[PDB]
């Protein structure tokens, strides 16, 4: 029997969640996935630990989804980040919160998240067929026909959850945009968002250092968040966020101690005048950062003259960094752009052009910061798309 009430294409978080709600509402539901495994992209989020959502309040959630977050009022009125947390804990998955509201499985293993979702799908009678690339979708009368190279499936309701365009090696290569265009939907310009930065800097001096809530400035863009020094440049939220405003050739500025004024730092130094400059700074900064700034100066605080102190303080508060480029769309964490939201019903995620056609997840023209916000949108829009609505 190749006929289902609801067919979902793409088994990332949107598709898995859509399969669960579709089954929960009593639809006979089929999830088709290109890869052998579900949630291949999802599994690599949060350094492989799976940043499944964010525990913030409404203000935090909206701030975390700056690419059309407003569209989600109705979705979030039906299923939100607290429902995601509840769902996992109610199915015996223990969750924890880390910095900036980031939620993870306590196990620190993505398979904990993915297996719980599969288990729920099975328990609700959903069917999943993996290792099956869908290559065609068409609608005739009131039936969608979904085809691989090899087989055909039909349904009354189709949900497209095939992702965006970044990290195409995980399986997100744009098929959902093709389906959209086939049904005469507008797909907006697609472009990199949340892109690690390439810099011209001595990377080995600092690589692997993470800094908490430091400030990166370029023009009027001042971003305060965590920063990661990498072998090629900068990553972590502060760099990812600023990457929306730089593309190469710019000088950006780093303030490693945003909570201390230049005067506070001058007082700190005066109160530690008998000390080694590098050692006394360890209470404020990681040792490798203290090494970087203090290397060319005299060893003890009191051995610095006034010029040296002022020079050092300005370096700590305003380090110039030369940005040479940013990762391509393929090498970025999020796709900015997707199916035009004007053509989508925000309450149901149904196409305004073709009845029974739905989109959820990053295939839509919604983009968010890393830290759980894209996964939240995908899970929540998935849930809602899979739900039935009565009136
Ligand atoms: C390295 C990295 C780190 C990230 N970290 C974070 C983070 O910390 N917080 C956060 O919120 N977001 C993060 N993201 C983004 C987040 O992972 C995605 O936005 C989210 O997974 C989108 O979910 P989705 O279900 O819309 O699409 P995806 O998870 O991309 O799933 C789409 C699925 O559709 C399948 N598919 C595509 N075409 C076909 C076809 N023709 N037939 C069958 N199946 C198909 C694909 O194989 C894929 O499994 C990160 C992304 C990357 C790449």
């Amino acid at each position: 029997m190749n006929h289902f009430d609801t067919i979902i294409i793409g088994g990332g978080p949107a598709g898995m969640m859509a399969t669960i709600s579709s089954s929960f509402y009593g639809q006979k539901t089929l999830l088709l996935e290109k890869n052998k495994r579900l949630g291949k992209k999802l599994a690599g989020t949060g350094g492989g630990r799976c940043n499944v959502t964010n525990n913030g309040n409404l203000d935090d959630l909206m701030a975390g989804i700056p690419g059309n977050g407003r569209f989600l009022y109705s979705v979030f009125s039906q299923f939100d980040n607290h429902d995601i947390i509840n769902f996992f804990t109610e199915n015996g998955v223990k969750l924890k919160v880390e910095d900036h509201g980031r939620v993870f499985p306590v196990t620190d293993k993505s398979r904990t998240i993915i297996e719980a979702l599969e288990k729920k799908i099975a328990e609700l009678g959903g069917t999943v067929i993996t290792n099956t690339e869908i290559v065609s979708v068409k609608k005739t009368d009131e039936l969608f026909t979904v085809r691989s190279s090899d087989q055909a499936w039909t349904c009354q309701k189709l949900i497209v959850t095939t992702g965006g365009k970044s990290y195409p090696s995980t399986g997100s290569t744009g098929f959902g945009h093709d389906i959209a265009r086939h049904f005469k939907h507008t797909v907006t310009d697609l472009e990199a968002a949340e892109s690690p930065l390439l810099t011209d800097f001595p990377h080995k001096a600092l690589q692997g250092i993470s800094l908490d809530d430091v400030t990166l400035s370029y023009g009027k863009h001042i971003i305060t968040h965590d920063l990661l020094f990498t072998h090629f440049g900068l990553s972590g939220p502060a760099a990812l966020r600023l990457s929306s405003f730089v593309k190469g050739g710019e000088t950006i500025y780093l303030d490693v101690l945003p909570q201390m004024s230049q005067q506070d730092l001058a007082d700190f130094l005066e109160e530690h005048r008998e000390k080694s400059l590098k050692n006394c700074l360890k209470i404020l900064l990681p040792e490798r950062i203290a090494d970087f700034f203090t290397q060319p100066f005299p060893e003890k605080v009191k051995q610095l003259n006034l010029s040296e102190k002022e020079a050092l303080i300005k370096q700590i508060k305003e380090l110039p960094i030369s940005v040479t480029g940013k990762m391509s769309l393929a090498k970025s964490f999020v796709t900015k752009g997707g199916v035009s939201l004007k053509e989508i019903n925000p309450k149901t995620l149904e196409s305004k052009l073709v009845p029974g056609l739905h989109f959820a997840g990053e295939v839509l023209d919604i983009n968010a910061h890393t830290g759980g916000f894209n996964i939240t949108s995908a899970l929540c829009t998935g849930w809602v798309a899979g739900s039935l609505h009565y009136d």
